[PDB]
This record gives structure tokens, sequence and C-alpha cells, in this order.
């Protein structure tokens, strides 16, 4: 029982943390096999970050121009190469902590552990979530960036999330391990500014399901409704379309608890207008968007 | 900025998880040096659980009735003894992945990471604060005994929690790793009740601080409080009693934020009397109580292990 924000265990992403130094710049590098990946900006000067030309810049530096921290080792850099908004620094050395991985792009609404990390050092491990504006809430403070993003289902890591950039609201902004920015976002210092964002409608009724399986039902209500008016109501609130694939996605939950998902998109239409009435789901207040349908079979299963 | 739940990084711990069984009961072991600590109830049949003697019971098991397992490498029990609730198992090989290590029972308000395991296998962390009722709010399913709860002060792990058990509310109970019970629990299945919870009042106004460090303004306000008048208010709201120590506490984030300890109470008992009005603070309507004072300042201040 009971229902946590719960973070992947951070371990295997810990033994791949590095610091990149380039010039008077230090941010995180992430250390796979013979390669270590870290923001492209990492090479920019205080004057560069309005308009960097990043292959003029690149194209200027050398393997030692890069200075990569492994704990209390220098690792040394054979070679450099860039892929989209991510630098790629060969090493010497392959990580012998290496875990499984793989880099996986994912979709608004999806979570992710961060391994919050500054001087190649880890500091802290939270959940966060795609937000649909393409930001994410995060905890960064100056020098995270490089920090990544990650799912552990099974012993592989899926590295989903590079940490490059603050947005003046105080969310961040980054990149897969491509190194594809997720949204209309790009590593200048140029104006730029989260679009509205709004509430992740799947996970608020994955949550509610979640807090059926607790034991919680005082939010149930005898209505139905049809997925279209659904959304015409959920639209007025801010939160996201509801879209035959996140009913079909929410169809095991719909099946362990006995409530069919337009059954529970009535409760929620009705929480929307009442509020909770000063009770609580799952300890919380507010209706909470940061748990996957699969967040809430793995932690509730 | 933002401010996140934030848990310790668990590596250091997720190398010293194994998983125990004896007989048909598997859980999680902590395995340090040449010891492999898990809760004594392992032992237990459902039988055994109504109204256990463990000596009774550990006496009658031989080192291999209990099998550890750390990866896929069964380890040699050479020794097993008790000390209060939990089952040490001596083993012929020390954990190579031993980090700096030190027990430490923690006070209810304190905070701390919960690596929660199933077959030896860490499956999530999450940060949670001992309750003043003794109890944790934990997330925790059947195989999950044996997980722990720890913090990470400098570079030395300090293990502060073992999971033993669930309440009949959904709320969990262990000990600490020298198997003492935090709060009035037995290791028996016996009828059993979390007594009624209070809000760790330090910890909602560290929570403050970092919600103005944050740029959250709203709720302060023009005025300041005596400790007094605040307690009888604390009091009266099911809070605990806040003390010198915790104003002293709090003495860096007021000098940082300028909200004096006693001004920011007010904000509080504001907070307290009239609601939020429909506002919310860091993403909460609630009250969130499990930030301690020191949390707040490390992730306020990005401090690495
Ligand atoms: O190191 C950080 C940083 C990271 N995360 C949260 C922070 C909160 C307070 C202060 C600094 C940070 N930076 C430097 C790079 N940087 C940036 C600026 C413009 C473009 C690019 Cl791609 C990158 C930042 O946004 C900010
Ligand atoms: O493994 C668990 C367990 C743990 N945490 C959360 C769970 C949620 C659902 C089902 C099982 C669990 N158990 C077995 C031991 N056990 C117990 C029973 C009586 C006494 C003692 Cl000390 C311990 C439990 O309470 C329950
Ligand atoms: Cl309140």
């Amino acid at each position: 029982s009971g229902f946590r924000k719960m973070a992947f265990p951070s371990g295997k992403v810990e033994g791949c943390m590095v610091q990149v130094t380039c010039g008077t710049t230090t941010l995180n590098g992430l250390w796979l096999d013979d390669v270590v990946y870290c923001p492209r900006h990492v090479i920019c000067t205080s004057e560069d970050m309005l308009n960097p030309n990043y292959e003029d810049l690149l194209i200027r530096k050398s393997n030692h121009n890069f200075l990569v921290q492994a704990g209390n080792v220098q690792l040394r850099v054979i070679g450099h190469s860039m892929q989209n908004c991510v630098l790629k620094l060969k090493v010497d050395t392959a990580n012998p902590k290496t875990p499984k991985y793989k880099f996986v792009r994912i979709q608004p609404g999806q979570t992710f552990s961060v391994l919050a990390c500054y001087n190649g050092s880890p500091s802290g491990v939270y959940q966060c979530a795609m937000r649909p504006n393409f930001t994410i809430k995060g905890s960064f403070l100056n020098g995270s960036c490089g920090s990544v993003g990650f799912n552990i289902d099974y012993d592989c890591v899926s590295f989903c999330y590079m940490h490059h950039m603050e947005l003046p609201t105080g969310v961040h902004a980054g990149t897969d391990l491509e190194g594809n920015f997720y949204g209309p976002f790009v590593d200048r210092q140029t104006a730029q500014a989260a679009g509205t964002d709004t509430t992740i409608t799947v996970n608020v009724l994955a949550w509610l399901y979640a807090a059926v399986i607790n034991g919680d039902r005082w939010f149930l209500n005898r209505f139905t409704t049809t997925l279209n008016d659904f959304n015409l109501v959920a639209m007025k609130y801010n939160y996201e379309p509801l879209t035959q694939d996140h009913v079909d996605i929410l169809g095991p939950l719909s099946a362990q608890t006995g409530i069919a998902v337009l059954d529970m998109c009535a409760s929620l239409k009705e929480l929307l207008q009442n509020g909770m009435n000063g009770r609580t789901i799952l300890g919380s207040a507010l209706l909470e968007d940061e748990f996957t349908p699969f967040d809430v079979v793995r932690q509730c299963s």
C-alpha cells in the first residue's frame, strides 16, 4: 500500500557521470562505453551564446581542449564530434561501469527519473514528466547541464533526456541523447519562452485508478460520458485532449478496478467542477499528472 | 529553479542489497562487510507470526537454512545471530562494494531516502519522513521487507531504517539497523495501529522558505508572532510544537530570504486559519512537511555525493 512519486534507483547512471570542461565552462557528461556525451554549449564563451555557430566553434577545438574527469581520474579525449546539440567526446577508456543501455526519445506525458549532477558528481534523484509544452519542471541550479533523465524498466537504462537550459519561468529544456531538443527550443541565449502548459489528462486518470486500487472511492460517481463531451469539458480546465490511444492504454487499469475509462472520465469532470471539498486523493489536494498508466501498474502491482 | 522531492543517489546502497530466503519466506537483506542484516521475521511461518518466540525459532535453524543471493551468486552463511528485531547472518565474503557507513537512529521529522527492493533487486527510490507517530508513509508491496532507508552525510551512508511491516491504514513500520522499532510496534501478527499523526512544523517552515527562494511570496505578510502564541496555534491545528532549536536551525534560511522565523510563523498561522484561497505553494495545495531545513539548503545549494 501507499503511492509515492518514485524514481528508478540511480546507481547505474551514477557510475556514468563525469565532469567535462572546455575552457572556462564546466558541466556534466555521460560516459558510456568509450564516448562522453554532453551539451554542445560547453564550447561556448559568454560572447558566443546569442548566435553561436557551433560548427565554427568546434572546428577550432582540439582533443586536448576537452578535460574529462571521472572521479579523480583524467580521461584522455581521442576524438570529438557533434550530433545535433550534443557533443560526443571519444575517450581512450571504455567505462567499466557501463550498464546495458539504450537511447529513447520520449513523448509529452512520459515520466522519467532525473539524476541531478554538479561537477560530475550526483547530488539527487527525482521524478519528472515531459510536459505537453515540452519543458520539464526540474530542480536544477548553475552547473547542472549535462544531468540526464532515464528509465530503468528491467536492467536496461533508457536515457531520454539531457539537461541544457532553464527558461525564464524556472522550467527546463533539454534534448534526447541524440541531441534533438524536446520542443521548439534552441541552444542560444535568444528570447525563448515555454508555451502555455496543460495538464496531462491520461496521467490524471491513471492516478485516479491508483487511488481506487489503494481503496479510495469517494470521487466516483454514477455517471459516464462520451469521449467528445469529456474533451469539451476538460479543455476548459486546460487539460490535454484524451485520445482513443489514451482510452486503450487505460484498459488494463479499467479491467483491474472494474471502472470503465469513460466512467472515470465522468469522475474527473466532477472533480474539476467541484474541487476536493477538503478531501485528498493519495495524500494530495491537487490532481496529480506525473504518473503514467505504466507507472501506476509498476507501483501498485 | 524548481523544488522536487529529491532522494539521495542510491548507488552506494544498491551495491549492498541481497535476497535472503529462509524456508518459504524470501525478503531483502543489507550486506555490509561480512554481515547480512534482515528482519528477524524471515524465520517465521504464518502460525509462528501469531506469537513468535524468535530465540526458539532461531535455535532450530542452521546456517544452510539461510539462502543469501547477491546478484546471481550464492553467499555462504557461516554464522547467525539476532540483535533486537534484526537477524545478522555472517557470510564468508566481505562485500567488496561496502561503502563508508554508519548506523544512525533518526528522530520524528527527519527525512531519508528509501530504496524499495524485491528479491534483492532495487526497484525504486523515494524520499520520506519519519512521522511524529513513528510510521512512514512509504510505498511497499509483498516482498519489500528488508528494504532500507538512509541518508548520505558527506561520503558516508547513514542507514536509519529497515522495513518490517504494513499497518492496516497502509502506512509502514520498521526498525533502525540495530533492530529497534521506531514506534510502539512489535514484529508479530497482532492488532496494531498507527497513533494520531501530527504535522512536522519545522519542516513546513523550511518548505515555505524553499517556496520564497523559488519566487513564491504570496503567503508572506507584514506580521510577526511570539513562539508561545504560535505554539498555541500549532497545538490547535495538530502541528508539532516549534522549539527554540527549530528556530535556530531555520536561521540560515531566515537570513537568506529576509523572513525571520517568527515572521514565517505568522505566514503559517494565517495559512492554517484561512487556507490557501485557491492558491498553491511549489505546486501543492497542502502544506508539505517532508523537507527538513537541511534538505532545503542542500537542494537550493547543489551539494553532491
Ligand atoms: O548552468 C546553467 C543552469 C542550468 N539549469 C538551471 C540553472 C539555474 C540557475 C542558473 C543556471 C542554471 N546554465 C548555463 C547554460 N544555460 C544556457 C543558456 C542559453 C542556452 C543554453 Cl543551450 C544554455 C542556462 O540556461 C543556464
Ligand atoms: O511483505 C510484507 C509487506 C510489506 N510491506 C508492504 C506490504 C503490502 C502488502 C502486502 C505485504 C506487504 N509483509 C510480510 C510481513 N508482514 C508482517 C506481519 C506481521 C508482523 C511483521 Cl513484523 C511483519 C507484513 O506486514 C506484510
Ligand atoms: Cl492548509
